[PDB]
Order: C-alpha cells, then structure tokens, then sequence
C-alpha cells in the first residue's frame, strides 16, 4: 500500500509528562494498536532502542516502525555535534526499514515545562533564521544520503509554531528538508492546515492527523495555561471526534492531487484515564480511512 496508517504511543503513555499513562505498559499499547488495525506505530519513550529488541515486539504484532522523534539542539550546538547526535537514530531507522526521521528544535522549547505558559514560548531572532535553516538542511542532506528523509515537526512551544514560521523554515531550507504537517499543532498555532498544505504539499514527507477541541484551546489562550495543562484538559483529539475542529478532507485532497505517498499517523495526546486510548484511536483510524477515501488519497 502506498498510503499507510499509523498511530503514536503518546495516546497511551505521554513522553513529555510521563505520569500520564504511566500505568499502561508497552505490551498493552502495542497489543491494542495492532488489534485496532494500524499498519505501524511511531517511537515512544517505553520503546526498546536496539533493533533486535524492537523487532521482537513489533514483528509478532505485524506493526511497522513508522519513525522516531529526534530532538535537535542546533541553537546551542554545532552542525557536526548534531550529526553525531543524530546518527544513532538513523542506524535504528535503517535497521527497521523506516524511510523517515522526525526532528524538532527543542533546545529552548517549553512544551515539556509544566510551569511555563505557552505564551512565553521562544521566538527565534530574525537574524538567526538563515543559519538555523542551513543547520537543518545540513542534517537533512546528511540523512538523505543514508536513505532517510528528514521531516521537521512544527510544534507548539518551539521556535517553529506559527504558519509564518513554517513558511520561514521552508524558505530557508531545501531541497532535502521536508515538512511534517501536524494538523493539530498547525491549527493550535493559529495556522490554517489547508493553506499550509497548498503551499508546501510538494515538500510534505509525513502527516500527523491530529484534531483539536476548540473550547479547550480557547481555555489555554484565555487562562494562559501551559502546553501540558492543555493536553491533560483535552486540547487534542482524533479525526472523527464530533468535538473536533480540524477539517481533514480538504487537507487529504491536496495530498491526493499531488500524489503524496507515505504515512498518515493518528497522533492524539490525551489523558488516557479519561479519554480511553482504545476508543479514541479506534475512532481515529476509522474516520481517517473514510476521510482519505472521500479525498481520493486512498482507493
Ligand atoms: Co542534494
Ligand atoms: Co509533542
Ligand atoms: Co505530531
């Protein structure tokens, strides 16, 4: 299949606040992801990191290793220091047959800081954008020569959150650097997911189909809450949730018309005690397959 459907384990156990879903084992997360019908799953903090041990848990379940998140520190480290820091993840992705590496500059990110409101998130100095993009494209070209496509995950609480900052990254990068379009983080950052698709679909190498609850997002803006406070309150949900705001079909229709191939990943951090991972991820996969069908992306 050219279009593959994945999930992300943070719907079961959160990476940034490990108390969320701490009670859910790796076995429960992988068992349920396989039963629901996902073709594969992305890396989470409970995952093994040796290729032989990671195959031992994913192959019996029929799950492919979609990719793994890898933090960048180009704002405080050199490019060479970051090529070294990135190589271990490239070795695992290659050994696992993965074609993509997910990256995001977190040196000064605040999404993992429970005490810091999202409005206090870092903004990259205007002068630094060109050098930062050159460091990103250098890492992208390093990975591409090893057969791995680099996709940058724009994220709340980081220097790349707004739609205009997604444009600036895409202007100061290329050709190997690709965008990971996360529809949840895009709309949360006041961007328009459909408009971002129109501009950058040709450079999109990975897609996260994440929904948002508009009422909860407005609470995070009015009360000036942190990123993780929002997650615990339900800022994110899955495609198909009536409480969501993201219009997925127009995004997938743009991807269909430009011949996108690769993964569509249901990613929805929530409090798993209140938002049962099996129920919401099940609704996400069903709804996202139907949306992709309606958009002409999956036939
Ligand atoms: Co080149
Ligand atoms: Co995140
Ligand atoms: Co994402």
């Amino acid at each position: 299949h050219m279009i593959l459907y994945g999930t992300n384990p943070i719907a079961w156990s959160n990476d940034d606040d490990r108390s969320l879903g701490a009670h859910i084992t790796l076995d429960q997360c992988l068992d349920e992801a396989a039963k629901i019908g996902f073709d594969g799953i992305e890396k989470g903090h409970k995952f093994p990191q040796e290729a032989a041990a990671l195959k031992a848990v994913l192959e019996p379940r029929g799950l492919r290793y979609v990719s793994g998140w890898h933090s960048l520190n180009l704002l405080v480290n050199s490019v060479e220091e970051e090529k070294a820091a990135m190589q271990p993840a490239l070795d695992l992705l290659k050994a696992m047959g993965s074609k993509v590496i997910i990256v995001c500059e977190t040196s000064n990110a605040i999404h993992g800081d429970n005490d810091k409101p999202l409005q206090e998130r870092p903004v990259l100095e205007d002068a630094r954008w060109e050098a930062f993009g050159l460091g990103v494209e250098a890492l992208a070209a390093h990975a591409a020569a090893q057969g791995i496509t680099l996709v940058y995950h724009h994220h709340m609480g980081t220097i790349v959150e707004t739609e205009d900052e997604i444009d600036r990254l895409m202007r100061f990068t290329g050709p190997h650097t690709r965008l990971l379009l996360d529809t949840g983080h895009c709309l949360f950052g006041r961007g328009n997911p459909e408009r971002v698709a129109q501009k950058h679909i040709a450079r999109v190498g990975h897609i996260h189909a994440k929904n948002i609850r508009r009422d909860i997002v407005q609470d995070v803006r009015d009360q000036n809450l942190s990123f993780l406070e929002g997650v615990r309150r339900g800022v994110f949900t899955v495609p198909g949730d009536t409480e969501g705001s993201v219009d997925f079909v127009p995004v997938l229709k743009i991807a269909a018309e430009h011949g996108y191939q690769g993964w569509l990943v249901i990613e929805a951090e929530q409090d798993p005690d209140v938002r049962n991972p099996f129920e919401y991820q099940s609704l996400g996969l069903k709804s996202l397959k139907a949306f992709a069908r309606e958009a002409g992306l999956d036939k």
